[PDB]
């Protein structure tokens, strides 16, 4: 029936609310008012889906959920890592878009900023399981998730990240992943955590749901004595250097699995040689682009608007390749890098920029079909 | 005391809201957060001061409330006026900015968009009064108030205009004039007339403002027989190529006045030769941006966002002569047209296009102290 074989799946990244859990009024996250990615590619008969997981969470708790969005079944993030960091053991439970998901059957993942190092933490569970969960149900039994357990290969074809800060940003280090606002942005969770509350920000697991019989004074009380507040199991940390290194350091190259990235700049180079936002920068990017583009190492400049192009390139100490944007992307094993996007920035691959003329919606719509064509042809290339 | 003789008024244009009348979170009118007008001209030693009239009023009903924003006194728009509008003869009473004011007494007079309108009816009943309001007065005797009389003259020094549509405007006639959205606006005040409501819009003589012991019901069933509905003595309708032309048969040079104007183009010209909003044209104008620059008549698109140059240069019926950044603008009875202003867009006149970082707060100071300097030089070649 669909043009494509396997399923592509499309995650989204940090503070990333899609389907029936967004806001009344809010932009539509896959593609904006530019080019609507999913209700489109499906007019052209491809399969395609949006994950829907943490918002807030770290790359780990967003792995696990985007395994149970595709498998379906209740999210387990395991007994170790929930003893370790203090959250609940169990989570929302999903339906399932594949719920035969399993060795032979395979999805393409894509992955915009974030969501590109949640899909790859995802096949590093699949392929080599998670050690302190083999571990902890060794020493003590129990059932373990299947996702911890190792050896689920030939699952995942492809991995491509648009924007994604695979190294980090120093965004995160010096704005995001600070006291001050990490308290703003739990308090936010907390608070869509009321009992009046419709959409969830991906912190549950903390605590930061009210329950219906409880005031909102001992909901407070309560949530005030979580782990999250001076925890690092959270997007702001894995967001930083430090924290995006962990996850590199943890990962592998699948030499089945066709890897492939494209980076936006929209800085511009000034008097001292440090780079600014262009005009057309989404302006909540503003400052952003301004602490990355005036970093000290020179390198770590041009941005494109939150994160510099060395993180979004390939992740540092892994395997790349530079391509073309003619040659079919089709080599299995090592990060294929796409050349630079002159002025896009980072929202506009999913096209929400909407003060952005420059960026016109039937550029966006090749661009996508651009991605779904390699995915064709790393299928007909099996 | 201060370095100008006669105080400076400037008055906001269409949904102005200036001092004590904004809402919690607003932007300044006068120079935004790029400079602050009022506050920093005083802090200089310059007398200068904002009127507050009706934000989506006439322009006879704003150029009425502006005469008792300097004078003091209650509103009387006349009953004549009152009569064939359909609307309450009395409206606010204003403490008065210049009680004193008065031939010999004088005052200058800087508008923003449909400000620049409102200055010049005003000056007019000052010097040859309101005909249909003496004539009633004869009839019917009673009370008139002095700005309907007439021989009110050597009251105001300059008159000097930033962006204001003198010859209307394609984004009135086409959009903000029609009947959907005059609704729109109409419900906005209605609404904005609650017995909760501390702002004032400007349409409250036409009966927008819920009595204290009053039903939402009973108030929406009460307003909807007011002739705001379907009148033209409203700001909509005099910002219209035929409202604005109406003002303009109606006005005349007076000889001891210096006229000077300001203009921006904010548009650039596409492949067949139609306009198209800059990136940096603040956003909200972007539809009326196109409206107008796809107009019809080729002279008639060049455009600020929602003035085309043709309509801001001057009024077309009356004489002008163009002028230079340093030729002093120092000619009575003829208005003087500076040269436009690259890339300012409506908004940026005021400095409340935060998403233009081209628009720096030190390039809008120095275009309010020019303006300053020239007032200056008007009182010294007297
Ligand atoms: O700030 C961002 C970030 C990314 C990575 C890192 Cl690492 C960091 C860090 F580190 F600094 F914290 C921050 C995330 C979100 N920012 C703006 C969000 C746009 C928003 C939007 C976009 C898509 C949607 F589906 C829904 C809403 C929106 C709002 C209003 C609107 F009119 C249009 C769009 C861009 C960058
Ligand atoms: O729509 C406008 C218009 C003008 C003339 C005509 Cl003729 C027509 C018509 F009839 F054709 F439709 C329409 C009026 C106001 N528009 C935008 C409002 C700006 C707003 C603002 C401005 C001044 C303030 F003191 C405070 C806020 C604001 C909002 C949010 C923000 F982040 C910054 C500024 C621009 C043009
Ligand atoms: C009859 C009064 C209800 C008017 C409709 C809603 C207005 C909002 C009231 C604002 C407030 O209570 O702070
Ligand atoms: C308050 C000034 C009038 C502007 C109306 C047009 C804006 C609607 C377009 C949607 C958007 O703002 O993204
Ligand atoms: C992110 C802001 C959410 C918008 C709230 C407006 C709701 C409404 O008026 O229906
Ligand atoms: C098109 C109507 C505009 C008002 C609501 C949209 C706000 C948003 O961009 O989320
Ligand atoms: C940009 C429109 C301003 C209208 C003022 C108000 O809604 O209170
Ligand atoms: C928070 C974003 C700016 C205002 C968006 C709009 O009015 O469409
Ligand atoms: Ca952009
Ligand atoms: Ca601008
Ligand atoms: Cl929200
Ligand atoms: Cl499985
Ligand atoms: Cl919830
Ligand atoms: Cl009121
Ligand atoms: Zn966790
Ligand atoms: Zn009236």
């Amino acid at each position: 029936q669909p043009l494509n074989k396997y399923p592509v799946v499309f995650v989204h990244g940090f503070l990333g609310l899609v389907g029936d859990n967004a806001p009344a009024l809010y932009p539509n996250y896959w593609g904006g008012n530019k080019f609507k990615v999913i209700e489109e590619l499906r007019k052209q008969g491809y399969n395609v889906h949006q994950a829907s997981v943490s918002a807030f969470g770290s790359n780990y708790d967003r792995a696990v959920q985007l395994y149970y969005y595709i498998k379906g079944g209740r999210v387990d993030y395991g007994a170790a890592h929930a003893a370790k960091y203090g959250h609940e053991r169990y989570g929302k439970t999903y339906k399932g878009i594949m719920p035969n998901w399993e060795p032979g059957k395979k999805v393409h993942l894509v992955g915009h900023s974030m969501g590109g190092q949640t899909i790859r933490l995802m096949e590093e569970f699949l392929r080599n399981g998670n050690k302190e969960e083999i571990a902890y149900h060794q020493a003590h039994g129990g059932e373990i998730s299947p996702l911890f357990t190792g050896g689920h290969n030939n699952m995942v074809a492809s991995i491509t990240t648009l924007a994604t800060p695979h190294n980090g940003s120093q965004a995160a280090d010096k704005f995001g992943n600070t006291e001050a606002v990490r308290k703003i942005m739990f308090a936010l969770n907390r608070f869509m955590g009321n009992k009046y509350s419709n959409i969830d920000l991906g912190l549950t697991q903390w605590g930061f749901k009210q329950l219906p019989n409880e005031s909102y004074i001992d909901y407070i009380k309560r949530v005030s004595k979580s782990k999250i507040w001076t925890s690092d199991d959270n997007a702001a940390y894995d967001l930083t250097l430090d924290g995006s290194a962990k996850l590199n350091n943890m990962t592998s190259m699948n030499p089945n699995i066709t890897y492939t990235t494209y980076t936006g700049v929209s800085s511009h180079t000034g008097p001292l040689g440090y780079e600014n936002p262009d005009l057309g920068t989404f302006f909540l990017m503003d400052t952003t682009s301004r602490i990355i583009g005036h970093d000290a190492r020179e390198e770590w400049r041009k941005n494109d608007g939150v994160v510099p192009v060395i993180s979004s390139l390939h992740p540092s100490n892994q395997p790349f390749v530079n391509v073309t944007n003619n040659e079919p992307a089709t080599r299995r094993g090592i990060w294929q890098v796409k050349p630079i996007l002159q002025g896009w920035d980072h929202v506009d691959f999913i096209g929400v920029d909407f003060l952005d003329f420059k960026r016109k919606g039937s550029e966006l719509a090749n661009f996508y079909i651009g991605i779904i064509n390699d995915l064709l042809s790393v299928e007909a290339t099996e």
